[PDB]
């Protein structure tokens, strides 16, 4: 039987990122690693599937969502904002992931969102900081780029003057390149990341909320948080409760 309506009832099939470092990225054999999916092999483990019954696929943010809903991967997880638009073709996992989107830059002049004017701001293709910058920062030059590795070169070459990023991955580059500095940071509580699975696969859905819950309530997520996020605060909602 196919009761969590896999591709192959025996395997999961995870869309995920190479290259979103502590989120999801890859060590030197080319294995998956990171918050995402230690928090995804952790769950998937609670409904009887083994790490080796896991299977990941790299690719570029802005394929994720539309390869799960052409039914090319059972799930994708790359700290993936939850939101109406995003819920108008794909489903999502309960939250387990509620941060900022910072403005990393070596001109120390910028200090918030009124800094950004007169400035060339690298944006990944799809993400929420390309969405956020389009109606919030309104004349600033968006440069889209296919990842953040190719905005962070063109930051380091003096081509863009800052790059909008996931805070975790931002702190990630400061310290590969340490003239580089998060000079703002802006609330994205409203969009959690979720685990993405097939519109209406509630059984999936309902499955992963399920392991989510527990792994939260028996200190796992708290474990791997302080692991890949070290000093970065932590809601109750994800917590131990009572
Ligand atoms: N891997 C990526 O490039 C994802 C970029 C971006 N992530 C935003 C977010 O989901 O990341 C994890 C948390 O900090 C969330 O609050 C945040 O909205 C997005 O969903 O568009």
């Amino acid at each position: 039987d196919n009761p969590l309506g896999l591709i192959d009832p025996t395997t999961i099939s995870v869309g995920t990122m190479g290259d979103a470092k502590p989120y999801a990225f890859t060590t030197a054999d080319g294995n998956f690693t990171g918050f995402d999916i230690e928090l995804f092999l952790n769950v998937a483990g609670r409904l009887g599937f083994k790490k080796e019954q896991v299977v990941f696929t790299g690719q570029e943010f802005s394929a994720l969502m539309p390869s799960v809903a052409n039914g090319r991967f059972d799930v994708a997880a790359a700290a993936i904002g939850t939101t109406a638009k995003r819920k108008e073709t794909v489903d999502f996992s309960d939250g387990y992931l509620a941060g900022f989107l910072s403005v990393l830059t070596s001109e120390a002049g910028i200090t918030d969102a009124a800094g950004l004017k007169g400035k060339r701001l690298g944006v990944v293709q799809g993400t929420l900081q390309e969405i956020y910058a389009e109606k919030n920062f309104a004349g600033t030059d968006l440069v889209k780029f296919p990842d953040n590795n190719s905005a962070v070169s063109a930051l380091n070459n003096g081509t863009v003057d800052a790059h909008f990023l996931d805070f975790e991955a931002a702190k990630d580059y400061s310290a590969r390149y340490p003239a580089l500095k998060i000079a703002v940071n802006i609330p994205s509580f409203d969009a959690p990341a979720g685990f993405v699975i097939r519109k209406g696969n509630d059984a999936l859905r309902n499955a992963l909320d399920k392991g989510l819950k527990e792994a939260m309530q028996d200190g796992t997520w708290k474990k791997l948080h302080e692991k890949w996020f070290p000093g970065t605060p932590m809601p109750a909602a994800y917590l131990p409760k009572q």
